[PDB]
Formats: structure tokens, sequence, C-alpha cells
């Protein structure tokens, strides 16, 4: 009769209605990393980094 | 009848509804990162770090 | 009668509705990463590192 | 009576209606690398990196 | 009466319609790799990476 | 009683509706890889890496 | 050059978004007539009569 | 060049989005008649009469 | 040049999403007529009548 | 050069996604007519009656 | 050039998707007519009457 | 020249895509006509009546 996890209910997405009408959508890019429009994105990380909608440019590194 | 996780509802997203009439849309970038409209997102993370709509335009590094 | 696990629902995803008219749409780079429009998207991990929708122009690295 | 797993559901995704009227999709780059478009994408992962919708430009390594 | 896997449902996809009317889509792309348009994908991975859709236009290596 | 796969179900795709008008689909590359649509795809990986809709350009290596 | 009919937009509804949470919704009548809950109605008419959400009780008629 | 019907949009309904979240919805009537929850509804109607959502209890004649 | 139907669009329904989560929905009726639930209906009439969602309980007639 | 008909659209329903999860769905009726959830119903008459989602209980008829 | 028929589109149904989740559904009647759940119905009449989803639990007729 | 004809489309349906998952459907009458679950339907009709989703209990008929 612990009930370590008796009931849990994480990192969830439900009941999602979504319209979109576009009647011109242009994304053009040089050198760079565009991120257009997630939906309904539900994700869930134990001992970790999770950046859902992300975008970079430029990732350098040295000594 | 310890009961530790007896309900839990954690980062959750329920019932969302969107409309977009877009008659023109445009995205254009050079060397950089544009996000654009993220909808009903929900993550959970133990032990980590989360960014869900991250943009950067330049990392660098040095010793 | 422990009960570690009696009910999880984690990373989940259920009733979505997506309409999309688009009477143009047009994504042309050059030298970059457009991610464009996932939807429904829902992942677990455990010990990691998770990236849905991501986007990058340059990744280099040194000594 | 333990009930270490005694009901999970997790990185599942179910009931997703989707529509997509597009009278011109036009997708062209050069040098790199575009996503477009993903739809109930559900995954599982233990002990590992999960990247849904990656693209990246360049990949480099050094000493 | 231990019940490790009573029942679990990991990695799931289940109950999905999707229609999509396009009267031109056109990919050509040069030099770079595009993912276009994946639906209804569910994978499980113990003990390793996993990449759903996935591109990259250049991966390089020195010493 | 130990029951230590008393029921799993993982990795698994059922139900699936899609229907796709095209007109016109023109996919014409050079030098580079493209994936196109793929539907109803469940795998799993016991000890293994798994890319699913996966496409690279250019691949190479150095000592 | 007469342009009786240039442009006319009568009787529309667009861009409409609704969220209703209920927990318990209970309509029991005896005897009469109960409309309940349209939403993004919208007729046109020439020439008669119309009643969108009406609800009589009794109706008679004499000589 | 007369332009009679040039353009016309009449009796039209477009971009709707709509989330009925019901944890208990009983409609139960005697002798009567209930209409419950019409959405998205668009008719024309040239010389005659339109109820969309009518509803009546009762409807008698005599001489 | 006359134009007399250049454009019309009348009694047109387009783009709708909508999502119902019910946890119990009961209609049960004596004696009676129940409308419940029509979606992105539209009709078009030239000489006559029209009615869509409509209940009638009673119809009765004399000399 | 009349154009009478150059270009009509009436009674059209296009681009519809719907999601209904409902647990317990119970119509039990007794002496009576219940419609329940019609949709993407588009008709169109040239003189005529039309009622799409109608319900009558009684229909009687004297000299 | 007189062009009475150049272009109609009418009673015409294109792109639904529709998902219906239902653990138990029961349409027990007596003495009466119901009419459950009809999708992407679309009819034209010229010169007639149609009722579409209709539903009566009593006709009589009489001198 | 006249074209009376020139392009007509009137009562069709193209591109639809249903899923229906049931665990229990259960339709038992008495006396009594159910018409259930309808998917795709289209007629046309020149001079005639139709009822493509038509119930009736009782019909009679006296001098």
């Amino acid at each position: 009769v612990l009930y370590v996890g008796s009931k849990t209910k994480e990192g969830v997405v439900h009941g999602v209605a979504t319209v979109a009408e576009k009647t011109k959508e242009q994304v053009t890019n040089v050198g760079g990393a565009v991120v257009t429009g997630v939906t309904a994105v539900a994700q869930k990380t134990v001992e970790g980094a999770g950046s859902i909608a992300a975008a970079t440019g430029f990732v350098k590194k040295d000594q």
C-alpha cells in the first residue's frame, strides 16, 4: 500500500485543434537555421537535456 | 498507505484551440536563427536543462 | 502492494486535429538547415539528450 | 503484489487527424539540409540520444 | 505476483488519419539532403541512439 | 508468478489511413540524398542505433 | 464597368476558436425543446425567414 | 464589363477550431426534441425558409 | 464581358478542426427526437426550404 | 464573353479534421428518432427541400 | 464564348480526415429509428427533395 | 464556342481518410430501423428524391 507511482501523468498533450490558412509562406535563409511551426509536441527526459525547437547559426570550439 | 505518487499531473497541456489566418508570412534571415510559432508544447525534464524555443546566432569557445 | 509503477502515462500526445491550407509554401536555403512543421511528436528518453526540432548551420571542433 | 510495471504508457501518440492542402510547395536548397513536415512521430530511447527532426548544414572535427 | 512487466505500451502510434492534396510539390537540391513528410513513425531503442528524420549536409573528421 | 514480460507492446503502429493526391511531384537532386514520405514505420532495436529517415550528403574520414 | 457585384461578402464567419471544458452537462426536459450551444453558424436567405437557434414548446392552430 | 457577379462570397464559414472536453454529457428527454451542439454550419437559401438549429415539442392544426 | 457569374462562393465551409473528448455521452429519449452534434455542414437550396438540425416531437393535421 | 457560369463553387465542404474520443456512447430510445453526429455533409438542391439532420417522433394526417 | 457552364463545382466534399476511438458504443431502440454518424456525404438534386440523415418514428395517413 | 457543359464537377467526394477503433459496438433493436456509419457517399439525382441515410419505424396509409 506504498503507492510510489499510483497515478502519474507528466509531459502530456491532449485535445488540440489547429487551423492555419496561409496564402503565401516563404522561408529562405542563407548560412542560418530556421525552425517554423511545431505543434502538439510533448517529450519527457530523465537525466538529460531537451531543446524542442532549437536553432543555432554557428557552433565553434577551441582548446 | 504511504501515497508518495498518489496523483501527479505535471508538465501537461490540454484543451487548446488555435486559428491563424496569415495572408503573407515571410521569414528570410542571413547568418542567424529564427524560431516561429510553436504551439501546445509540453516537456518534463528530471536532472537536465530544457530550452523550448531557443535561438542563437553565434556560439564560440576558447581555452 | 508496493505499486512502484501502478499507472504512469508520460510523454504522450493524444487527440490532435490539424488543418493547413497553404497556397504557396517555399523553403529555399543555401548553406543552412531549416526544419518546418512537425506535429504530434512525443518521445521519451532515459539517460540521454533529445532535441526534437533542432537545426544547426555550422558545427566545428578544435583540440 | 510488487507491481513494478503495473501499467505504463510512455512515448505514445494516438488519435491524430491532419489535412494539408498545398497548391505549391517548393523546397530547393544548396549545401544545406531541410526537414519538412513530420507527423505523429513517437519514439522511446533507453540510454541514448534521440533527435527526431534534426537538420545540420556542416559538421567538422579536429584533433 | 511480482509483475515487473505487467502491462507496458511504449513507443506506440495508433489511430492516425492524414490527407494531403498537393497540386505541385518540387524538391530539388544540390549538395544537400532533404527529408520530406514522414507520418506515423514509431521506434523503440534500448541502448542506442535514434534520429528519425535527420538530415546532414556535410560530415567531416580529422585526427 | 514473477511476470517479467506479462504483457509488453513496444514499437507498434496500428490503424493508419493516408490519402495523398499529388498532381506533380518532382524530386531531382545532384550530389545529394533526398528521403521522401515514409509512412507507418515501426522498428525496435536492442543494443544498437536506428535512424529511420536519415539523409547525408557527405561522409568523410581522416586518421 | 457597371460593377453591380464587384465584391460582396455577406453572412460570413471566419477565424473562430472555442474551448469548452464541462465536467458535467445534463439537459433533461419533458414536453419541451432545448437548443444548446451552436457555434460558427452563418446562413444567408433571399426571400424567406431564418431562425437559427429556435425552440418552441407548443404550436397550435384553429380556423 | 457589366460584372453582375464579379466576386460574391455569401454564407461561408472558414477557419474554425473547436475543442470540447466533457466528462459527462447526458441528454434524456420525454415527449420533446433537443438539439445539441452544431458547429461550422453554413447554408444559403434562395426563395425559401431555413431554420438551422430548430426544435419543436408540439405542432398541431385545425380547419 | 457581361460576367453574370464571374466568381461566386456561397454556402461553403472550409478549414475546420474539431476535437471532442467525452468520457460518457448518454442520449436516451422516449416519444421524442434528439439531434446531437453536427459539424461542417453546408447546403445550398434554390426555391425550397432547408432545416439542417431540426427536431420535432409531434406533427398533427386536421381538415 | 457572356460568362453566365464563369466560376461557381456552392455547397462545398473542404479541409475538415475531426477527432472524437468517447469512452462510452449510449443512445437508447423508445418510440422516437435520434440523429447523432454527422460530419462534412454538403448537399445542393435546385427546386426542392433539404433537411440534413432531421428527426421526427410522430407524423399524422387527417382529411 | 457564351460560357454557361464554364466551371461549376457544387455539392462537393474533399479532404476530410476523421478519427473515432470509442470504447463502448451501444444503440438499442424499440419502436424507433436511430441514425448514427455519417461522414463525408455529398449529394446533388435537381427537382426533388433530399433528406440526408433523416429519422422518423411514425408516419400515418388518413383520407 | 457555346460551352454549356465546359467543366462541371457536382456530387463528388474525393480524398477521405477514416479510422474507427471500436472495442465494442452493439446495435440491437426491436420493431425499428437503425442506420449506422456511412462514409464517402456521393449521389446525384436528376428529377427525383434522394434520402441517403434514412430510417423509418412505421409507414402507414389510408384512403
